[PDB]
């Protein structure tokens, strides 16, 4: 019904033209490639309808995953809303928008071809939904919308076939970036192929996902996964495909365990390991969203005049009227436990909030100049 409004919500952005971008939020953010704003200086934003130009702010980038966000001010924007691109499927009707100049948007009537392809981005490792709908540079950053106008993908243009970044790994990026500027992703290192070339599919099938590279130095590598394995499972949660199991690692947190059951010349192997990502920040997120902490350093101990032993995790930020806020966290508490596990570092808290993903916590805050604070979340 909403294909009007994805029309309208599909920009131009230029310093010449570099591309389009997709408005996502009625404040003034518009996400699009990496690429297309890389390098950039002067960015200027043209929404249709409309030959006034805005100049837009770089509020982050993820070049991993070849995202950007900027950001104009202007209110009362048309949106793009985030579909779950986890339920589309190869067949479906889909457009591919953009706005390569400042006048006039290209839309390109496709269906999805395929779910999960790679080899071609800037990051040969990134995944994309492939289309019959082509992306030249112009519609680049555009928007990829199913028949009911909500957003699957972000057009790429590869440097009658066109790629899109998947709606949820877009939803994953611009939240952090619009919250705290920066990514912070659990990072495990591997290539991944769907089975569903539906030939091998008949050489083994349970339908998962492959490992075509398994990328050194990673969780990966030393967990000793090899090219070819094929991850069915994962933390108990069978995997449908590469997207499901992206998506699973990409709202997890660094450092945090994760264990998958692989298919090896059909032997099954238990896989534990623990994602990878200077004693730094780490803001929440994808609950406790609005929540910053980071580790106690010798300094941070001392500049802060600490005693005794006091060790646990600093807040070193709470946004304000965030659910962390609302759950009573302060600025300058310190975490020290959660359930049963002494938080030492950001990891030790990383480790408690998987151990205890979507069950009751009950959080030692110490504040400094009040006392202990039990605080329970979810």
């Amino acid at each position: 019904d909403s294909i009007k409004d994805s029309i309208k919500a599909v920009v131009n952005i230029s310093t010449r033209a570099l591309g389009s971008g997709v408005i996502i939020s009625k404040d003034g953010y518009i996400v699009t490639n990496n690429h297309v704003i890389d390098g950039a200086d002067k960015i200027k934003v043209t929404i249709p309808g409309s030959n006034k130009e805005y100049s837009a702010t770089l509020v982050g980038t993820d070049s991993e995953s070849d995202l950007a966000v900027i950001r104009i001010t202007k209110d009362n924007l048309p949106t793009i809303k985030f579909s779950d691109s986890n339920d589309i499927s190869v067949g479906d009707l889909v457009f591919a928008i953009g706005n390569p100049f400042g006048v006039g948007e290209s839309v390109t009537q496709g269906i999805v071809s395929a779910l999960n392809k790679s080899g071609i981005g800037i990051n040969s490792y990134e995944n994309f939904i492939q289309t019959d709908a082509s992306i030249n540079p112009g519609n680049s950053g555009g928007a990829l919308i199913d028949s009911r106008g909500g957003l699957v993908g972000i057009n790429t243009a590869i440097i009658g076939i066109g790629f899109a970044i998947p709606s949820n790994m877009v939803k994953d990026t611009v939240t952090q970036l619009i919250k705290t500027g920066k990514i912070e992703r659990g990072y495990l290192g591997v290539g991944l192929q769907d089975l569903s070339g539906d030939l091998q599919n008949s050489y083994d099938n349970k339908e998962g996902a492959v490992v075509i590279s398994v990328e050194k130095d990673s969780p990966a590598k030393k967990a000793g996964i090899l090219v070819w394995d094929l991850i069915t499972e994962v933390n108990g949660k069978k995997v449908k495909n590469t997207n499901e199991l992206r998506n699973l690692i990409g709202s997890m947190l660094p450092n945090q365990r994760v264990t998958l059951k692989v298919i090896r010349d059909k032997k099954e192997r238990a896989f534990t390991l623990t994602l990878a990502e200077e004693t730094i920040s780490a803001q929440n997120g994808a609950q406790l969203n609005g929540l910053q902490v980071e580790d106690l350093t010798q300094e941070t101990k001392r500049s802060m005049r600490l005693s005794d032993d006091v060790q646990g995790v600093l807040v070193s930020q709470v946004n304000e009227n965030s659910p962390a806020e609302q759950a009573g966290f302060r600025q300058g508490n310190i975490i020290t436990k959660i359930e049963e596990v002494e938080v030492k570092s950001v990891a030790d808290f990383n480790h408690a909030l998987e151990k205890y993903k979507g069950k009751p916590k009950r959080f030692l805050v110490l504040d400094l100049n009040q006392g202990y604070r039990i605080i329970l979340v979810k």
